[PDB]
């Protein structure tokens, strides 16, 4: 499912991502909005034949079990159509993983981007959080 940019920030919130490992909720809207539109059935391939899954896009080749992903880890331990889900908890449990591993959301190659250093803060305006 699509969802709102306010909707999406109050659940990130909920599911306790505002500030986590010290990145503001703007930053993980943000990353969402590029990662996927906001869209929870977003799937990529990548070149190397991995494929990304979900609203902030979360890649087989370390996160997620596939079956299709050669010589790769399930470190979040879920299938990556949980990734899918209309339910966030998942994808945010596995991105909290994934954000302190040590690049912080710089693993994120689109926060990177386009919304690092970025006014991220105008993600969640308005919103009532």
């Amino acid at each position: 499912k699509v969802f709102g940019r306010c909707e999406l920030a109050a659940a990130m919130k909920r599911h306790g991502l505002d500030n986590y490992r010290g990145y503001s909720l703007g930053n993980w809207v943000c990353a969402a909005k590029f990662e996927s539109n906001f869209n929870t059935q977003a799937t990529n391939r990548n070149t190397d034949g991995s494929t990304d899954y979900g609203i902030l896009q979360i890649n087989s080749r370390w996160w997620c079990n596939d079956g299709r992903t050669p010589g790769s880890r399930n470190l979040c331990n879920i299938p990556c159509s949980a990734l899918l889900s209309s339910d966030i908890t998942a994808s945010v449990n596995c991105a909290k993983k994934i954000v302190s591993d040590g690049n912080g959301m710089n693993a994120w190659v689109a926060w990177r981007n386009r919304c690092k250093g970025t006014d991220v803060q105008a993600w969640i305006r308005g919103c009532r959080l």
